[PDB]
Order: structure tokens, then C-alpha cells, then sequence
């Protein structure tokens, strides 16, 4: 009904852009961050576990990571992955701690990447497209089933395309902070 599909459709889009934000974050870049080591995982006792989940991450220098597994025995399985991934980096370890200098990205990959950020941007937009159609479904129920006035319904037409234009271009911004991020 008309609030309820407005206001339910507003508060979807809101998490789909935190959701495409920390999407975003997870794309290798210079000035390292967790995120960007949040989709590597182990084995951690028969589950995929994140490695996230499994150390504390710390970035004391631009190019220069520094994880602390907070189980001992799981630092070789978290270096080995950390190596088999896709980041394009080298780690060593100092028995206790896992040193990761993280290497200035090719111009190839920044291409790549920049491609990744795209397509994850494109994704969330689609999302927030899908909602908004689902809430204005249900705005032309109500208007052909005499559930609400004309106008009534009219302005929230404009008011819902007027949110969804507005999700729609965060989430252009957060692509293109991430492309600059890249670019630099």
C-alpha cells in the first residue's frame, strides 16, 4: 500500500547501496584494506571460512599489510591463500606475523579492475531498479483497484522515481571514487 511501498522501497535501495559499498571495497587497490582480503578463505576445520573471520588485518603503511592470525596453527593455511590469491602479492612471515607489501598495480590490471568496479556498480543498480519496480507494481495496483486517489498515486510515482534516480547515481559515485582509487 502506498506508504508502506514507498517507504519499504527507499529503506531496500539504502541497503543496496551499503551493499554495493562493500562490494566495492573488496577490489584490490594501492593503499591496501581489509576488504580487499575479506573474499580469500580456508579450510578452517572442514568450512570456508573468511580470513577476515580468522586474523586481525592492519595496514601500518600505504604498501604494506600486516596480518595477525589469532589462531597460531592457521598462519601457513592464511599465507598460502593469501599467496593463491588473486591480489598479485608475496607474503613472508615472522613465525608469528604475516608481512604483506602490496605491489603498485600494472596498467593492465588497473584496466581490469576498473572493469570489476564497473560491472559491481552495474549489478547494484540493477537491484535498486528491480525494487523500485516492484514498489511501483504495486502502485499501479492500488491506483486500477480505486485503493488510493489519482494524484495521491501520481505523486508518489514521482517521488519513488525521484529516490530511485537518487540510489542509482550514489551508487555511479561510489563506482567512480573506486575507479579514481584505482587510477592513482
Amino acid at each position: 500500500m502506498i506508504d508502506e511501498a514507498l517507504f519499504d522501497a527507499e529503506e531496500k535501495m539504502e541497503k543496496a547501496v551499503a551493499v554495493a559499498r562493500d562490494d566495492l571495497s573488496t577490489i584490490r587497490t594501492g593503499r591496501a584494506n581489509p576488504g580487499m582480503f575479506s573474499r580469500i578463505t580456508i579450510d578452517y576445520y572442514g568450512a570456508a571460512t573468511p580470513i577476515t573471520q580468522l586474523a586481525s588485518i592492519n595496514v601500518p603503511e600505504a604498501r604494506l599489510v600486516v596480518i595477525k592470525p589469532y589462531e597460531a596453527n592457521q598462519l601457513r593455511a592464511i599465507e598460502t591463500a593469501i599467496r593463491n590469491s588473486d591480489l598479485g602479492v608475496n607474503p613472508t612471515n615472522d613465525g608469528a606475523l604475516i608481512r604483506v607489501a602490496v605491489p603498485q598495480l600494472t596498467e593492465e590490471r588497473r584496466r581490469e579492475l576498473v572493469k570489476q568496479a564497473k560491472h559491481k556498480g552495474e549489478e547494484a543498480k540493477v537491484s535498486v531498479r528491480n525494487i523500485r519496480r516492484k514498489a511501483m507494481e504495486e502502485l499501479h495496483r492500488i491506483r486500477k483497484e480505486g485503493e488510493a486517489g489519482e494524484d495521491e498515486v501520481g505523486r508518489a510515482e514521482k517521488d519513488l522515481d525521484k529516490t530511485t534516480h537518487q540510489y542509482v547515481t550514489q551508487i555511479d559515485e561510489l563506482v567512480k571514487h573506486k575507479e579514481g582509487e584505482l587510477l592513482e
